[PDB]
């Protein structure tokens, strides 16, 4: 049983991240460089009230582009409301703040059609410890596609 | 590296019949990224020959259609290693099987074995064999895979199309 973490300190997630890996419950959501949930987190920027701004890249029109998503904090610690990528929620599964963050995105109305989860890392390198906590969370989740990226692919994200 | 257990003393006549690709992985995302990707292939059947070869019938989404391919895989000195010349690959390796339920295999080009490697978990019925995926995952735990896919029973039944 995989789960959303107890206390999240949204201010220490702040800064530069790289999407090392990604899984989704539906192949097509993550299948293609222009698949809807094939987004690469560049940066996380807290607001003073404790919301999270997500900076990411996505193939839009043949080109890499920046997209900005606001994740609004809720009464449940590590659970944010968003209204983007057809998802309505972000769930931070685990983080140590300094090396890795594991999150999921979904649409509450169709949790299985919608679930995608990423393994963010702080530096552009394969961190095997982050991948094992990602694999562990994945084992309990109904995932039908996974992707991992090189250090080459992570400096030149998207 | 890539190091990959073969099936010891494989009996290829026992793999005969109908199979479905339940899962695939490749080392290169572009190999399996998309229906149109070069190693996105869904097995239909394994037809052994008496000499010990192994004809593989599979399907490949190409235009609107699933398109049937016939890959003859010839025996080599090793029973679980075959030589092919198809999908720009030259080697089929059977890693493991129990003949009645699951078969794990891998294809590769021996000129670029890292960048060419795709494996699949095959099952006999169009259902999620849970013991079969676990063995696939343990086979994969030491392969350089960057793309994994698995299919639900309805996708299994609908040969090739997702």
């Amino acid at each position: 049983v995989t789960q959303t973490m107890k206390d999240l300190d949204v201010q220490k997630v702040a800064g530069t991240w790289y999407s090392l890996a990604m899984a989704a419950s539906d192949i097509s959501l993550l299948d293609a460089q222009s698949a809807p949930l094939r987004v690469y987190v560049e940066e996380l920027k807290p607001t003073p009230g404790g919301d999270l701004e997500i900076l990411l890249q996505k193939w839009e029109n043949g080109k890499c582009a920046q997209k900005k998503i606001i994740a609004e904090k809720t009464e449940i610690p590590a659970v944010f409301k968003i209204d983007a990528l057809n998802e309505n929620k972000v769930l931070v599964l685990d983080t140590d703040y300094k090396k890795y963050l594991l999150f999921c995105m979904e649409n509450s109305a169709e949790p299985e059609q919608s679930l995608a989860c990423q393994c963010l890392v702080r530096t552009p390198e394969v961190d095997d410890e982050a991948m094992e906590k990602f694999d562990k969370a994945l084992k309990a989740l109904p995932m039908h596609i996974r992707l991992s990226f090189n250090p080459t692919q992570l400096e030149e994200q998207c």
